[PDB]
């Protein structure tokens, strides 16, 4: 059984892997909140989704991408000229091999820190094992 | 088999549980459109997602949260200074016990009523049974 | 095994079926990038999700709907008065019969063409077979 769901506790900005450290579900423990990465243990087909809230009142654009190892597999942008809150979100279905790492990377801009409120999230589960 | 998908027929505002009463799928009947709550029957791991459209042309901010019993498990905001349409959306993976209730709550602001168009939605399914 | 995930390579506008032609996953091959349609082969319960990015700097509103055959099953809008990027996204759980087609239709406005960046996406998988 492999499934996880975590939220973002602190605010972040720039270009870095987002560490979702407010962990709600983590079956099998293959999501690591100290690195922000999900690591595949079983070859198969996996679903992931993310929702990253842009910081309000400071900046107009924010990008957040889902990566597999060193390769972008989904991109998203949040943008508002009045510096309002908005989301960068996307969802994927991916085949993974053991050792593959999946994570969300900020690609510019400012993300909201939601302490325990879980405004910004990352989740996933296996659909099929090879 | 446990899965459901429902849309919002009428407009709502303030602080209340959203009743998605345009029911498309409801296997096992454990989503109740008269209360807006999904009730767990089987201990296990469940996926949920929601997409709530803010009312356009009247107001600038709207909050919508997913709750488990009396506890928020995901939060979302829609915000636009020009009072444009925008979404409060999020997704979760949760462990539930029999009797647990999962639902979407408005936490301020105005939600769009989509009659039969299904602009605003709530869905879920079991991933694992304990 | 039935699952797929594809992104939008080119920009599109108006009223047309969106052809997600940047195919990442397509188990069983029942998603067709030349038509943009997923075709059911097995009666059962299916999950779908989509995220369509509105074109920035040209236009204020865009609509994107998920359809089953000739019937809308989910709707979404992106709107920004300053012509900023924003998303039309939704998710569904549907019962399908063999031959049923599921696809995303633009219902007005301009969608972003993300070449290989996968800003705009469509994915799905079977949850239950009848």
């Amino acid at each position: 059984k492999i499934a996880f769901y975590a939220g973002l506790k602190r605010q972040h900005e720039g270009y870095e892997v987002l560490k979702f450290d407010d962990v709600v579900t983590n079956l099998g423990n293959h999501y690591d909140p100290t690195t922000g990465k999900f690591t595949c243990s079983i070859p198969g087909i996996y679903f992931f989704t993310y929702h990253v809230l842009m910081r309000g009142g400071d900046g107009t654009s924010m990008w957040a991408d889902l990566c597999k190892n060193n390769q972008v597999r989904a991109s998203a942008i949040a943008q508002d000229a009045a510096q309002n809150y908005d989301y960068a979100s996307n969802s994927v279905v991916l085949h993974l091999e053991p050792g593959d790492e999946v994570y969300i990377k900020l690609d510019g801009g400012k993300a909201h820190g939601g302490n325990n409120n879980k405004y910004s999230t990352f989740s996933g589960f296996i659909i099929y094992a090879d």
